[PDB]
RNA sequence: AUUAAGACAUUCGUGAGUGAUUUAUUUCCAUGAAGUGGCGU
């Protein structure tokens, strides 16, 4: 298959910079660099490098010289528009 | 006065008719709006 759908459950309040909007979720600019390096370090057993040389002999990446980058396309989107949205501090108030 | 004399290689005639500088090509690739709390044991 080419595709992974993926449903997820959030157990903790997310920050979120861009609430503006709502669909405001998960951006992939955080999940897919953090996912790479951590599909990497799996690949080599712990090593980045070595995860990094598994994934150029495979071709899974989009540059074989420059970046830790893997090739896939992310997306994340909010299936129920409904958001619960929080106020964080650091002390107690009425 | 002599196998001599006389006679513009000249007249007319469009370098013209037909014809896309067009076809193909992602302004894209990498990238955390994030880090830290401090003060009177």
């Amino acid at each position: 298959m080419n595709q992974l759908t993926a449903i997820l459950k959030q157990h903790t309040p997310m920050i979120h910079f861009q609430h503006n909007e709502s669909g405001a979720t998960l951006r992939a600019s955080e999940v897919k660099p953090l996912l790479d390096k951590f599909i990497l370090t799996k690949l080599g057993n712990g090593d980045i490098r070595e995860g990094r040389l598994y994934a150029k002999k495979n071709n899974w990446l989009i540059d074989n010289e420059k970046n830790y980058a893997l090739n896939y396309k992310l997306s994340i989107s909010l299936q129920k528009k409904s958001r619960l949205e929080y106020l964080i501090t650091s002390s107690t108030f009425p």
